[PDB]
């Protein structure tokens, strides 16, 4: 037990908001979350480290679910501050594991697994198209929204029939993984060395040079491609709406939903908004708390998206090269929602 | 996007500390605030301008409501500092304004009007009596009091039932008001030409010369005078906690809470205290940090005030002459906040 | 096996209660009654989507019952929720809708059709007499009660000369609608474009406008007003009682009764109570439960009816102003009620 | 020539028949600006007043009314009856003209038809329960006219630009007007389908519990009582009227100014304490009316008969009456304002 008690620990350590989130879930799927999102950051940790060789990564990433069942292994030389320390006694975080039902144990090997096996994928190469920004994202975000719908299913919480099309568990990973990528733009490029996942396929028509973004001069086009960011996410929430809805139970839906409104509502901010290029654009803390608090039954949710929905569309006019691209994206959005009010 | 970011900019250079504030807020809510604060402070600028004519005012302050309807209106030669820059392009606040939605439109004229004719009742006459006290502070800030409550049902973050009787939102704008006009007693009758705020049917109970005062020779009949100025503000303590503990929405309650929480713990420094004479009592950086902090839930909020009204009870003798009135006043204070614990 | 699935899916989607009582009934029936209610929600969707041309509805109302066997028919933006889906999709319904028998066929067809050009004669004109009143419910609602009623008979479950006379199958609808259009007065009321059920003639007497009575300055005679809205809605109640005790087969009287004790259930409530003018009054989940689980037979619906009647009586003084009409109605439904016991 | 100029002044002396008379002896430069002013103003009243139509048309096409006016072609189909409707529909030719005057007068016309359009809209959707309620829809639909008639006699140098300094009395001049025609056309309002109400609660709701309790000669003397009070509201505005009249230098504007003031006040006198308001439309005589556009053109004269008819007015009243204290009073600082400037 004294296990499971530092993967709670570590997990606050890691990540502040999604340990907040995942108090929503039932102590037995919550403990399975939890084991599942320590496995998955370790994983992001050493794919992370731009100190380590890549072919350790190749070497090691391959078979890191493996170690789930070697109660004695854990990695010393790698990742920063507390996430090393995961590595260092991921000790902990199997043999918690090793308590957990064979479905959910399953599940999170095999996410663990195709997780990794993209992450290399991506590591001898850059995302250049759409399709490739779209298969990244599935690697990193949109298979832990499979792996989750899968635990959900297991769990028993909600019907087998969720598991049936994993697509729009698929979008519910991309939505938010593109959200933090368009919001984290200036960070990740001020990396040493730079972190870049905007796709080629769309900056290109922009510039020349990404980094020309973080000049002035440049900011007529870097606000132009930042906004066809946000349309190519807004692809995305129709399925997310989709999904949500189809949510039966309330503990499932609160932590389902919760990570959504907050990417919606971020997303709204970030559109149309230069700052993006020289800092961190964030929800107050006021609106977080309004949205944790109501984000618990679908109507609210609904139309919390649907008022965010519509701020978005309200930081644009006519003379935007986005606004016909963009307007019509909102009103699918809207009606998706409206479809279930 | 130029008109409202002219506003938040010239906003923090005005008024830096409520320009922090009003960042609890969030969406259409703050932008509405932003504005309404813009069009007060240029109000206000034109208002204490000494070098206008007072005969200008009279007719010009009555109908500056007016050109908010008319974004090619602005002054030129007025206002000190950025100040200036704010009359000059008054343009790009009415602007945004233009976009508000009509319930915020309504709030701000209305109330903008209200104040305006009220300052023009105090041009023509001065502060004689604690009637006149408290309508020049319902004048410059319990109508905001009013106004921002306005907003807040506007918005429908909080009830529509809480508008009904605005007798606590007049509280909490002369709470604030109150609180600074003792504060700043010192700094205010140091100028050319003096600017007395304070009643006479207070102050000439201990002195026949308020500009005596400054004097270490009339310090015993000043601090008397102080001590009775914090006794009339104490009155209102009760309804602050009343209004704050009506409040729902977190985002409106920090915004509301912070300055009430500063207030008081001024109030508590100010009190008994000589040095208001002859310099400018402020708080700490940490204690500043501290409420900035904390002031986000009713509970914690509650407990801030009765920590300021309790320090600032015991920091006076059953020697001194005002023990009474004060320990009454401070009970009064205590009891309410108790009643919501 | 693929179409009724989504008749069902739809029908809970689009109203959870009777999609409940629906399946008090015997798949026989229930197919039938299942399709024979989206047929007329569709309809009903097409008469009040307030987006299309009043020139056009009148144009295909008429139509809609020959749409039935145009198993490849569908409009595709009427509408909003998943009402829209309904009608985009409503191919499943015409093609369930030929497997039935004949017989149930014709009624939908029948019924349809006469509901159509109902609402089209409607569409035109007010509701300012008892008799538009009377005229309106028995388009939506009561020509609905000859329609089970038919299909009843059709069934073979209820004795074939059930039918005969449809007087009081008209009261079942009547009694629904009217208490329906009682209770959401102020959701139709506040809507845009506004909503107007209740009868110029019996609120001509009690207030100058209808929008009037939202001010709780007015509660006073739209209460008196609502009262004479129940008092009239109270005249077809010895008629369902009169109906339900004809009903020979357990399911066709469960179905039968329990929108019916709900309608008086509600009419209890909303009787002399203004929240009726501000918010949706609806019994309790307790309430319910005990509708639903005891409305199986004669003796028990009948002491329900009576139980709620007799608090309906309850909520009112000699003091009222409706209290004579009152007394009298409630006591012919008694009388009625234990005319059966 | 200028045809459509000639079609501005037949349709106004066909939709108003009282304004008509008095626009029409204006000096001709300023009387064009006068009369497409009123036309427009006319205009937007008429799309406001129709109830065959939803609010939300109106809430979605009044703000905008003032647009139009820079749009030749702009004209609408079908919205009032009689004249009214005929000049929406040829509105083209008002627009036509607009634009044929000088760019101030422009400006003053659209800013005060877009701002009495949208406080239309205010009222459109709710209703006058307060006194408050009542001044500021009299803003909106008269005072408002007043604030742009002196805009136009500044802009026209007829006036010394230091009249629309302080537009307070001006607005004031609306209101008396405006005021005057609520009182006096109660019953033909109330009697409107829907009934029309701009009484205000806060006056009436002290007589009665139901506005049209006074249709009834039952409450006779809560109605009368009450319309004493209406009475009382209006001549709150006569001192300001008189301040004003006294303050015009152009005999043009003084005349044009004064005599619908005093007609006004003729009026008020006449259905001041007189119950026949509650069942038919009380006026002066045509004789009367003739007398007033004869000698309201200097202001010695205007004063003097205002002064009569604010004296006749209070001569209607007994010491038993309510409203006996408050009338004498205002009437004692109406005639004090007239002795004055005499
Ligand atoms: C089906 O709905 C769900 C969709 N959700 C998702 C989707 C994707 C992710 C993720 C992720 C990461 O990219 C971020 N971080 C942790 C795991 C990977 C790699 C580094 C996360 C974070 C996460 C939560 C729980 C376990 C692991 C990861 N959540 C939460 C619900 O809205
Ligand atoms: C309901 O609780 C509220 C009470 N609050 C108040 C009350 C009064 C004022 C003010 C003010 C001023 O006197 C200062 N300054 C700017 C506006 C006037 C004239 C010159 C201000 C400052 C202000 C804030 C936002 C908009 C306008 C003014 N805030 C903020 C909350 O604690
Ligand atoms: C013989 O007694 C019956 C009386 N019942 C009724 C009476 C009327 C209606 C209805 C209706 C509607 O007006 C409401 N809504 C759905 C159908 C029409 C048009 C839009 C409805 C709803 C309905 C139920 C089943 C099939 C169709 C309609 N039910 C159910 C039993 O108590
Ligand atoms: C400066 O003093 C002036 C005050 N006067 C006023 C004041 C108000 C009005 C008016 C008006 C209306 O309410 C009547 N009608 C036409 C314009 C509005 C809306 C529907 C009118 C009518 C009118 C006359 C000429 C042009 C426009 C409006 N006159 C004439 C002078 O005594």
């Amino acid at each position: 037990d004294e296990d499971l008690r530092f993967c709670y620990d570590i997990l606050q350590a890691v990540s502040r908001s999604f340990a907040v989130v995942i108090m929503e879930l039932d102590e037995e799927m919550r403990d399975a979350v939890c084991i599942f999102y320590l496995v998955l950051r370790a994983l992001d940790t050493v794919e992370d480290d731009m100190s380590i060789p890549v072919e350790f990564k190749l070497r090691e990433l391959p078979k890191f679910h493996e170690h789930l069942h070697d109660t004695t292994w854990c990695m010393s030389g790698v990742g920063v501050g507390r996430e090393r320390e995961l590595l260092e006694r991921y000790t902990h975080v199997t043999r918690a594991y090793s308590r957990l039902g064979k479905a959910y144990q399953d599940v999170i090997s095999g996410i663990c697994e195709r997780m990794a096996n993209g992450m290399c994928d991506f590591l001898t190469r850059k995302v250049e198209t759409k399709a490739d920004y779209d298969l990244y994202c599935h690697y990193v975000a949109g298979l832990v929204g499979h792996g989750l719908t899968l635990l959900y299913v297991s769990s028993g919480l909600e019907d087998v029939r969720l598991a049936d099309d994993l697509t729009n568990a698929n979008h519910m990973g991309l939505f938010l993984q593109k959200t933090n990528i368009i919001r984290d733009f200036y960070e990740d490029i001020c990396e040493v060395p730079p972190r870049v996942f905007w796709p080629r396929e769309i900056w290109e028509k922009y510039t020349d040079d990404l980094h020309a973004f973080k000049d002035e001069l440049h900011e007529a086009k870097a606000v132009e491609c930042l906004n066809a960011m946000v349309a190519d996410a807004l692809v995305h929430v129709p399925h997310v709406v989709e999904y949500l809805a189809s949510l039966r139970d309330p503990s499932v839906f609160a932590f389902s939903a919760i990570p959504q409104v907050m990417a919606m509502a971020t997303l709204s901010l970030v559109f149309n908004n230069k700052d993006v290029f020289h800092t961190k654009v964030k929800t107050t803390r006021g609106a977080t708390a309004r949205i944790f608090h109501y984000s618990t039954e679908l109507q609210a949710t609904l139309q919390m998206l649907k008022t965010y929905t519509l701020r978005l569309a309200a930081r644009m006019n006519a003379q935007d090269a986005c606004y016909d691209r963009i307007e019509h994206l909102v009103n699918d959005a809207i009606r998706a929602m409206e479809s279930h009010q």
